């Protein structure tokens, strides 16, 4: 492995269409680029497990990991945890429960014998978070009491609640609100059925066998940024320094899939 690489390999989780990423932090990457003395590639891979694979095996250098995806990779390889964006002034975020107008589902208990919607089994707020939500308030056990299907992104889960494949789905508040306006989904096929509570941002993550000075490089970077083109295509106000012991809530949650930490 090299410890300073010329060219840094940085991922981004698939949460959303794969242009639409590449678009979103493309000021980012020159932002870096300029800051680093360094050549960035951006890499959007299929799915979740193919992202945490190529963590493991030394293929990429740094990450945009969702909460659950990191803990995973985290257990899987040695990386370190460096920074997580500010948000409408919280540096939390909420996974929204959707339904389809057309299924009768009008509240949670109404999806017992109906089809939810969930994205990757490795997510935190379209898997782990509204699985969690449907049994501590309505009982319901995900394949038991309903039928879960897994349709990858956060965009998926929104198309198919809209277009009446799924009855209701769970995905990240965000993501949903902007669904309509980039026209995803008719909004008048959707309605909300609840949210979730305040939950860790998505963290960036680096391999820890970078060199210190390089850690500590890619650390400054990301924490002094107060560009306004950068933070406006995330709608941020900061990037904010964050610690492994952070995530341990979602490790504790994570129990509930199987997940031992």
């Amino acid at each position: 492995a090299d410890a300073d690489p010329d060219v840094l390999k940085v991922a981004l989780l698939p949460d959303e269409n794969a242009s639409e990423l590449i678009k979103r932090n493309q000021p980012l990457k020159d932002y870096l680029e300029e800051h680093l003395d360094k050549k960035v590639q951006l890499i959007v891979t299929t799915d979740y497990s193919s992202m945490i694979e190529a963590m493991r095996f030394g293929r990429i250098d740094l990450a945009y990991f969702g909460p659950l995806s990191y803990v995973m990779a985290k257990s899987k390889s040695d990386i370190e945890p460096f920074a997580a964006m500010v948000i409408d002034g919280k540096p939390t975020y909420r996974s929204v429960i959707i339904a389809n107008v057309a299924s009768g589902v009008n509240e949670y208990a109404d999806l017992k014998g109906k089809r939810m919607a969930y994205g990757d089994r490795a997510s935190t707020s379209s898997h782990l978070i509204p699985k969690t939500v449907l049994l501590e308030t309505a009982d319901l056990t995900g394949g038991q009491d309903y039928e879960q299907h897994f349709v990858g992104t956060h965009d998926a889960v929104a198309v198919n609640v809209a277009n009446g494949n799924a009855d209701a789905g769970g995905l990240s508040e965000v993501i949903f609100n902007h669904a309509a306006e980039r026209g995803l989904i008719d909004p008048s096929k959707v309605k909300v059925l609840g949210y979730s509570g305040e939950y860790p941002q998505y963290p960036w993550a680096m391999r820890s066998n970078l060199s210190p000075e390089l850690k500590t490089k890619v650390r400054d970077v990301f924490v002094g940024i107060d560009d306004p083109e950068v933070l406006r295509n995330f709608k941020a106000e900061a990037f904010a320094p964050i610690t492994d012991a952070d995530y341990d809530v979602i490790r504790n949650m994570g129990s509930l899939l199987g997940l031992d930490f």
